[PDB]
DNA sequence: AAGACGTGGAC
DNA sequence: GTCCAGTCT
């Protein structure tokens, strides 16, 4: 019942649709931004950066153009840093190789880092009007609902399959907004949790509905605790100690507070000794847990002063105190220095 | 295939 | 506490 179901929802966007900044119009480069910096993070909290990082980044060329650490220092606090790590360098690509023109073929597009299945069609299909599918979670649990699939959602097979029934509904006429239609709706009616089927614009066509099992809907299936002893180097009078971590793994290329994944309880001793300028420890000042998606963090903040013995190479960076304020560090690390400076004050 | 990969704001 | 809001390997 395509045209019939094609109709109510894009009627019920052009009413209902919110006017975010990303929406203000259709070029691909806001809209990839955007499109990237939504993965696993909601809009309430990617409005404020999005608004920053246009500022900081109005064109790709800007962008590409861009140093690395201003980058990440846009992206400060926002999480999945590889996000942005692999858009800067799909756009300093788009430019090189494509001048500075975003692909509208969805195989060179898709070529490009960072660039799924996903981001293909919601690009493509926004910007250009690409006819292809844009299936994230939002969509999925919608069409899971409408079709009553229940296959688990977390295998890359079902989203195939619902990648299948788009390209078989989808408005061919106007793709783009059949595609943000199918993915407001997911954002504002058929949530995760109590769905509004009540008001929702599709209820006509939808089996959950009609069975009455659209909360059981979609099926998906269901970490590794680390202590980390973190020093917080001072300087007599001034500068703190702090390095930028390995470009690949964890929190990769960001700046923090030399630390040393104990695995046990090594302490004072395990960071005394990653030192070799060298130092010594006092008494932890506070110790509290920070959570990944595949792991938790149990700090341990240990205070210290530096003697300058040597200059400061490798990784490490000696930084005064006002100047802090210009790295990017993860939530866990800026939360050390709030913490110290809540101790000496 | 499924682990790696941040962070926060509803329930 | 739990449940989300995609891509790379
Ligand atoms: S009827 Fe209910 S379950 Fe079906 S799509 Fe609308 S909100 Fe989702
Ligand atoms: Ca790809």
């Amino acid at each position: 019942p395509a045209r019939e179901f094609q109709r109510d929802l894009l009627d019920w966007f052009a009413r209902e649709r919110r006017d975010l900044p990303w929406r203000k119009d259709r070029d691909p480069y806001k809209v990839w931004v955007s499109e990237v910096m939504l993965q696993q993070t909601r809009v309430e909290t990617v409005i404020p950066y999005f608004e920053q990082f246009i500022d900081r980044f109005p064109t790709l060329e800007a962008l590409a153009d861009a140093d690395e650490d201003e980058v990440l220092k846009a992206w400060e606090g926002l999480g999945y840093y590889s996000r942005v790590r692999n858009l800067h360098a799909a756009v300093k690509e788009v430019k090189t190789r494509y001048g500075g023109k975003v692909p509208d073929d969805p195989d060179e597009f898709s070529r490009l880092k960072g660039v799924g299945p996903y981001t293909v069609g919601a690009v493509l299909s926004l910007a250009y009007g690409v006819p292809e599918p844009a299936v994230n979670g939002n969509v999925m649990r919608v069409l899971s609902r409408l079709f009553l699939v229940t296959d688990d959602i977390a295998k890359p097979s079902t989203r195939k399959r619902f990648e299948q029934i788009v390209r078989e509904i989808m408005a061919y006429e106007n793709p783009g907004a059949f595609n943000e239609a199918l993915i407001e709706l997911g954002a504002l009616v058929c949530t995760p949790r109590r769905p509004s089927c009540l008001l929702c614009p599709v209820q006509a066509y939808c089996q959950a509905f009609a069975e009455g099992v659209a909360e059981e809907l979609p099926v998906k299936m269901k970490v590794k605790q680390v202590p980390l002893a973190v020093a917080v180097l001072a300087d007599d009078e001034g500068r703190v100690l702090i390095r930028k971590r390995d470009s690949t793994g964890l929190l990769a290329n960001l700046w923090e507070f030399p630390s040393c994944e104990t695995d046990g309880a090594d302490g004072k001793e395990k960071l005394e000794q990653m030192v070799g300028l060298q130092v010594e420890l006092t008494e932890p000042i506070v110790s509290f847990e920070h959570a990944f998606s595949h792991l938790v963090w149990q700090l341990t903040v240990f205070p210290g002063r530096l003697v300058h013995g040597g200059p400061v190479e490798e990784p490490y960076r000696l930084a005064p105190e006002d100047e802090l304020k210009a790295y990017a560090f993860p939530v866990s690390h800026q939360r050390v220095w709030r913490e110290y400076k809540e101790w000496a004050s």
